[PDB]
């Protein structure tokens, strides 16, 4: 694939450049899609940013948020499409790939390479890292503003430095960043400390439905539609349970099924110290990182997806134990 | 006070050192014993490390713990003492203090200077940011176990790099740490990832008892002792628990009542943007940071202290929304 040099000339060579994110966007799609949206336009260019989603209440109060467009209205002469690895994951946007050339930037391994040009790097922990660097190619200043943009990527990938991606070089960027003014509290309060009342409800049905398996090792639990409607939530609302159930004592293993909406169940999955939940998602025809990984069906019950998701982990976790 | 070149020169003087830390001991307090103790030992020293209290599970897989003795069966020339703001934080060592030279060093700027050399520096976010420097200062080279080691105070008191305290100096320190070799992913699964199931138990006994004033922007609750005793639980289960209510949207001091053992009620306060919760604590006669402070009652009702506690908390955080 291309390296960053080659994505570096192709950014510097077009001046209209619409920025796209991916679909229920997290910390790291905001922070890559402004981080770089907002490093272009201090070289001068003309650049939009776009999401086709909603953006979440968590991200409302971040500098520049009013900048990511649903409805961008904007004839580009190049689409850079940062942090997603597929075209579905971009909604409206991904008709845009066949009228403009593309550019794609990711740290995921799944990247389909739909660009015309793409820089896709595992090394890195999130895409914001490869957009800390693009910028500083391209001769962006950072100000107090970028570098709280920058940072958030970062943090919220890492599961603010906790997850095994927390390498050297996430400690180093994040702390070039802090030097540069980003603001880690502010990042950890909005994030972190803007949960809804109904999320404490709704984590208690969690815990209601929670089974253990294989020793106490494995720990799944699943919300159905109709409790997501009960407490007034969506899946938005359950981002971060799966990893409260992996902080059990002696779980190694930790599956979450979601259902939302009707008969589109999301199996996501947490692995401690050893376990290759990548593997499992993989033959199950999702993907992910060694410690994180999902998959995705539609049009099941959630009856059907919990035993066979089930019943492949038992038995690769059974292999992994003798090894 | 002293600074740290004259602590620097009295612990290069001494070669019978005991390295002593507070009772409950929590990551800051583990971190700074064994970085001092391990530093000083690599100087060729004579040293043993103390804390008159039970480990808690969750640091018994780091390296040298068993170096920590409750009945340590020494006889020092100078006693260190570490992130403990006063002699009756240390148990059973403080006997030793009318006995043998002391040094403090903390960052704690409660520390009642009871050392007859003190080095306290609240500009530090973690005694172990302090211990780090004596270190280098004194010459130690690091190893990745004493890296880790180093590391852990200053991501616990930090809340893994969420809370106010994380400034540039403490993402400076936690890079050069995870540069030479510290573990942060080992630190954060052995610390966060080790719930006990009754503690879960236990918050949704404080989710029960959870009360909001002033428009939501108050939020307390209490764990009475019978409560703890009925779910097998101790304070050290409720570690965390005031940081999760003040995770509440809209939440900007959140108050837990924690009654263990009985007629001892501690109460921790927590605020998220501009309420500084230490001049409460103050005036109740506790102390702490303008973000996080406490207060202890001993031989009280759990039905005197809550109603005195939220009437100061009431009268100072009205004055402060008007200014
Ligand atoms: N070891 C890990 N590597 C990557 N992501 C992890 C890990 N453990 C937990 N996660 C979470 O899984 C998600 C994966 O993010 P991404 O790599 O952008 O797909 C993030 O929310 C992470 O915080
Ligand atoms: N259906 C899927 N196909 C490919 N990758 C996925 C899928 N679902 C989740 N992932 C990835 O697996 C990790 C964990 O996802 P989640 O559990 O949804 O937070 C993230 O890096 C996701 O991008
Ligand atoms: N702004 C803050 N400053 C210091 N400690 C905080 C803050 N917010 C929460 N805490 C927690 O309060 C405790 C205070 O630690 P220490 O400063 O060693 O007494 C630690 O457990 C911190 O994680
Ligand atoms: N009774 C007290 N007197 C002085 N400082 C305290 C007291 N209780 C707690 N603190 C400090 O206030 C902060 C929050 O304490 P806690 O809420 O117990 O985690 C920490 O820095 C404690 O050391």
């Amino acid at each position: 694939g291309s390296g960053m040099d080659e994505i570096v000339k192709v950014l510097s060579q077009h001046d209209r450049i619409l920025v796209v994110g991916h679909i229920m966007p997290d910390g790291d799609c905001v922070s890559s899609v402004l981080s770089l949206t907002l490093g272009l336009e201090k070289l001068g260019k003309e650049v939009k940013a776009a999401v086709d989603y909603k953006i979440p209440y968590v991200f409302e109060k971040f500098p520049y948020i009013d900048k990511i467009e649903e409805n961008p209205n904007f004839d580009p002469e190049l689409l850079v499409v940062v942090n997603a690895s597929s075209p579905d994951r971009i909604g409206k946007f991904q008709d845009l790939l066949d009228k403009v050339p593309s550019v794609v930037i990711d740290h995921h391994s799944t990247n389909t390479n739909f660009g015309n040009w793409n820089w896709v790097d595992p090394s890195f922990a999130a895409t914001a890292q490869m957009i800390f660097r693009i910028n500083k190619a391209l001769g962006v200043e950072y100000d107090s503003n970028l570098a709280t943009l920058n940072y958030l990527g970062i943090a919220t990938n890492t599961g603010f430095f906790r997850h095994s991606n927390a390498d050297v070089r996430v400690f180093e960027d994040a702390y070039k960043l802090v030097k540069m003014g980003a603001d880690a509290h502010f990042v950890a309060k909005e994030i972190l400390e803007n949960k809804r009342f109904e999320q404490f409800k709704l984590f208690a049905e969690v815990l209601e439905r929670l089974q253990l398996l294989e020793n106490g090792k494995i720990a799944y639990s699943y919300i159905d539609y109709d409790t997501y409607l009960r407490h007034n939530c969506t899946d938005e609302d359950s981002a971060g349970f799966v990893g409260e159930l992996r902080s059990i004592r002696g779980v190694e293993v930790a599956v979450l099924f979601m259902e939302f909406p009707r008969g589109k169940i999301h199996v996501s999955m947490r692995s401690k110290d050893w376990f290759n939940v990548n593997e499992v998602a993989f033959e199950l025809g999702g993907g992910g990182h060694p410690r994180a990984a999902g998959v995705t069906f539609e049009g099941k019950k959630i009856e059907e997806v919990i035993p066979r998701v089930i019943n492949h982990l038992l038995k690769k976790f059974k292999e992994g134990v003798e090894s």
